[PDB]
């Protein structure tokens, strides 16, 4: 029954022959700069541990450590810090240029290795029995931006990771501070790069990105800018112009930010969040807002390869970029389902409905 | 009647990070419905959940019995195996025995099960070819059916070629369902593949573990049920040519040394028999049972963990038995850095007859 649907039915489904496979739940929310809801699906306020979708935030705290500027992080390097990378060889390479900008050492990070994020950095390591360490984690760059306002600050660098250390106390701050919410509204636990990582509301998590769309367009108009969102504005830059550095080749961040030429950044989060921030556009104004707007996404079972395919289709929805920009992400969009004899046995699709608009005023949208 | 909101939920630090909707049957040996998770009637793709009934149809086969195929031949018939090297022989070994090579198997090479396997073929650039298929077995299985009623080969994994009309009949019959009732899509190793309510799935199942305890009593059996019997015996024998080392069905059925048999079903829907005990007979049931699950969003990981909660649930096993799964039980959730981050949790309640 068209007329009856709720936020409970907002799906992404695979199909084997038109036969359900798998289903998987979606929430999403859609505000303006400010946070306004505009957009939804499913629960926009769900409880949601951001991840690295919060490394920007994290950027900010870092930037904001006084006696952090004298170091000479460059355009690259904030992206690093922004980053989940997939321990390129330049990923490497550049987290040492920065362990010696600020004179540290790979022995001073407190982050461990992994399994690379990419299937083809893993591939070219697996050949070579090559153990990744500290210096290849996917969250580097931010571990060496607190190791670096640790310093600068005249902390100890030894427990600049744990909670209790002012670099943290920071983070929690800004954090709170960026989604304008009161500490006790903002969860944390530790993430698997051994920092604190925070969870709130999903729309706050759209929020946040708006905030850095928006101060992105106040800098480009040569606004006057408090301190905070002119920094703002020079990590939305930094990520925009060195989407390399956030995540990688191949990877959705990197291709998804070159697509759109500096018109939004976006950013995964582990488990399956996404955040994107737009800069005020045509599309913007059809959406009914005068401003920047943000984007939050979470597949409820964790599933990356539906959310990219989710956003993807969220920004067509949205009518953000050109068919054409969009078609450089079509393999993320509509996942190949080919078997191993080459023939094609199902495909993705979208039951769901974005709410915000024209339903009976007896419709309860339950978010859920 | 309206299915429960059952859930697997896992967290960082107590906040919720994902959670799973799992669908569940408990059936008797006629297929009653004993136990529920979800909606225990779930339309649910099997995939290789559905080998053991492609196995019979094989087996049922005019003629397939003059290959003289054993019982680890017929485990591999029912297998969703690691593609590891003894896989790949007894594949071999098997296309001997119809005189087939690998250039008539219709299905193809794939990234190994098993994550170990797939990182020795990367170290070696290994492709993996027809012979690597995690379904060599079955489809050298169908080859021999075709072969043996003289159907010819080249097309035995399509619809309509009479291997495929006679898996086809067989799925249902086990199903105790109307041809029309199975829907039926392709599979990644290109054979037809079923879809039915996944408590016939779980009834299947106990129809396998039924037909064991008849064959071991003595029972008169029909040739059908001597051969499901066989079957069972088969994959309890040679768990290790089901899946491999390391994976939850081969480990799943060492511990229970032939208490039961049990298959994964690609994006996550599982299946196990189980032979009468004092475990089923508490449970409320005088014969054998079926047990099916199916994880909505289809999250492996978390199928194994609520397949182990389910069967501490149900008492099938000492708890010194289920502790060999303890690690798939409560997966680990350990960081880059050593330090415990969150868990599994198992909300759901089992619904009774
Ligand atoms: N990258 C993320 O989203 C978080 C991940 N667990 C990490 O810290 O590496
Ligand atoms: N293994 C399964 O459950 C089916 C798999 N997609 C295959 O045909 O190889």
């Amino acid at each position: 029954d068209p007329f009856t649907m709720t936020p409970s039915e907002d799906f992404v489904v695979t199909d084997r022959g038109g036969i359900v496979e798998n289903s998987h739940r979606v929430h999403a929310a859609v505000v303006d700069a400010k946070g306004r809801l505009l957009y939804a699906l499913g629960n926009p306020t769900r409880m949601t541990l951001a991840r690295s979708a919060a490394k920007p935030a994290q950027a900010l705290a870092i930037l904001e450590t006084e006696g952090v500027a004298g170091y000479g992080f460059d355009d690259a390097d904030i992206a690093l810090m922004c980053a989940s990378h997939s321990s390129e060889d330049r990923h490497i390479a550049r987290t040492r240029a920065m362990l010696s900008k600020i004179k540290a050492e790979e022995a001073d990070l407190r982050c461990g290795g992994h399994p690379s994020l990419s299937e083809m950095v893993n591939r070219s390591w697996i050949k070579q029995d090559f153990i990744p360490t500290a210096v290849c984690s996917n969250c580097s760059g931010a571990h060496v931006g607190m190791l670096a306002g640790a310093r600068a600050i005249g902390a100890g660098t030894d427990g600049y990771h744990l909670p209790d250390h002012p670099m943290q106390g920071r983070v929690k701050r800004t954090v709170a501070e960026l989604c304008d919410l009161d500490a006790g509204d903002v969860e944390w636990g530790t993430d698997g790069c051994n920092l604190p990582t925070p969870a709130f509301p999903l729309d706050r998590l759209g929020r946040i990105y708006a905030k850095l769309a928006s101060a992105a367009d106040g800098s480009d108009a040569g606004e006057g800018q408090s301190t905070r969102c002119a920094a703002l504005a020079h990590i939305f830059r930094a990520m925009a112009r060195h989407p390399e550095m956030v995540a990688g080749e191949g990877r959705y961040c990197t291709m998804l930010m070159r697509a759109f030429d500096g018109a939004l950044v976006g950013k995964l989060g582990a488990d399956a969040s996404y955040a994107i921030g737009v800069r005020a556009s045509d599309a913007t104004r059809q959406l009914g807002t005068d401003g920047a707007l943000g984007i939050s996404v979470k597949i409820e079972d964790g599933n990356l390869e539906m959310l990219y395919a989710v956003v993807t289709e969220l920004l067509e929805r949205l009518g953000i970029g050109s068919p054409d920009v969009r078609s450089q992400l079509a393999s993320f969009h509509h996942p190949q389902r080919v078997n191993t004899m080459g023939v094609t046995t199902g495909g993705v699709s979208f039951p769901f409905k974005l709410r915000g608009s024209v339903d009976d005023p007896r419709l309860a949208a339950v978010a859920r």
